[PDB]
């Protein structure tokens, strides 16, 4: 049985990956949060319901990537210097998740937030967002898993960390690109520059292993890809309208959902699906 | 589908070790082992080929804690706050596999490494040992499984994380004890605080859910539980007489091996099995 040897490489990229994954670990107590209340009390309720609601969806997401996503994939993986970047990653998942926490305990009471977490649980659209994403990763839940199974794992995985978590992203980026919740949006950011190379490293893996299955597998998960890229983004503009209608903000974060679905098919070597816009200004200044 | 929410406890437990998890992080960059060569090259053949026998040995069954236990037990925990220590925890395997290979590249040529790396993996104790700790794992990999089946990975995760390793870590220690490799000395230190936590929380786990087991089903693990414990001895007892009876040490790592053995009972809540052995006090002083 194999133990890992990172003096011979079994890969091109998982050491430059696991360096830049390492360098750029971070905790939440790095941040501290109270001056954003300043800024919170200046928004309106439906300001506020809206930015709690991204952040419990951005939580839920997190939550899965970390227990179960980054888990089943790395498991069967073959290649451990890749495993050993993936186990980090979804270390990094729970610091995610957790660090939503740190923000909440600063903008919201107790009783408020488990009413979010509450919001969260019984909520439909993030259920059967997370039911199908999640769904890719129990079919690893077995001794031997096909190509085709981790493949198409990976790719949901991609479309996770690079297109799902972004209709949640924006309204965070979106007030900071204002000067508001600037702390909170510092969190954000080391989320998104986590979350970026992410989805690049995973799609580097789903390519490689696409490339190794028959031309028979290679059509199946192409066109299951273009079908579950469609089927993600009906739900997500069910999702923005849900959100984002009471702050007039709808057409502006599906624009946003087009540009990252983008992204993340790029990430698996695969030709952009929407047309190309520039991204909304606002968001560029909080990034 | 519920989200991870730290502030709603779960336990009473997974905030402090957490904190305590992330308070311990390190990468192998932190410390640099070029100054062990002075000593390196003071030990006999058979002792740098029993050192890098062990590291190799470690190497894996961390490789397997990273990629498997941590991965299949936390999968299936219902508590998010402990799914998220296992989480972290696997990702300090990781590190500390990585972290023998940083020794390595400073005591050994790049084909004495692939050297050691090719003795592992065709090695058949520690195929056999590995085996056995991995099957309560593999047996994970479904969609739906029995508390029995959890508990005894945790048993064999925690088995693996509080005494397998330890017929390794004996020369590491014994070596620095002496003012020998001290440099990779501070490493597996490093290593051993890590390790240390992840057997007492995998072992708090394990006692929670025995707790929800039937009595039939508990008196079923508690049968498996001292079956184990005593056929990994019998492997051990058969690796330490292979690694260590060319420089003699195989009754004193034997005698650390059962100091540990009794060590992760303990984290487990049970009692020990072996008569107390006080540590090779070596040893100590390479743990001071
Ligand atoms: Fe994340
Ligand atoms: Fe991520
Ligand atoms: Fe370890
Ligand atoms: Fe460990």
């Amino acid at each position: 049985m194999r133990a890992v040897n990172w003096n011979k490489k079994e890969d091109d990229f998982s050491l430059m990956f696991w360096k830049q994954n390492i360098a750029q670990f971070w905790t939440e107590e790095e941040i501290a949060v109270s001056s954003d209340k300043n800024t919170w009390v200046q928004l309106s309720k439906e300001e506020q319901i809206a930015y709690k609601r991204v952040l419990g969806g951005l939580t839920l997401l997190d939550t899965k990537q970390g227990g179960e996503g980054m888990p089943l994939v790395l498991v069967h993986l073959e290649n451990l210097q890749a495993k050993s970047v993936l186990a980090f990653m979804g270390a990094m998942e729970e610091v995610h998740a957790k660090s939503y926490s740190h923000i909440f305990t600063t903008l919201a009471t107790e009783e408020e937030i488990d009413e979010i977490f509450d919001w969260v649980d019984t909520h439909p659209l993030l259920e059967k967002k997370a039911g199908i994403i999640t769904s890719y990763y129990r079919r690893l839940l077995k001794p031997e898993v096909t190509k085709k199974e981790l493949y198409m794992a990976m790719v949901a995985s991609v479309f996770l960390e690079s297109y799902l978590f972004y209709s949640g992203f924006f309204y965070p980026l979106y007030l900071a690109g204002q000067g508001k919740l600037t702390a909170s949006g510092e969190i954000i950011n080391l989320i998104i520059r986590d979350e970026s190379i992410h989805g690049v490293f995973v799609g580097i893996l789903a390519q490689q292993i696409f490339a190794e299955l028959s031309a028979e597998d290679q059509q199946e998960v192409q066109k299951e890809t273009q079908e579950l890229l469609m089927e993600l983004y009906e739900i997500e503009m069910a999702y923005t309208e849900e959100i984002y209608t009471s702050i007039g903000l709808v057409e502006d974060v599906n624009r946003f959902v087009r540009y990252n679905a983008n992204k993340g098919l790029m990430n698996l070597g695969l030709e952009p699906k929407f047309e190309e816009e520039e991204i909304n200004p606002i968001v560029l200044n909080g990034l």
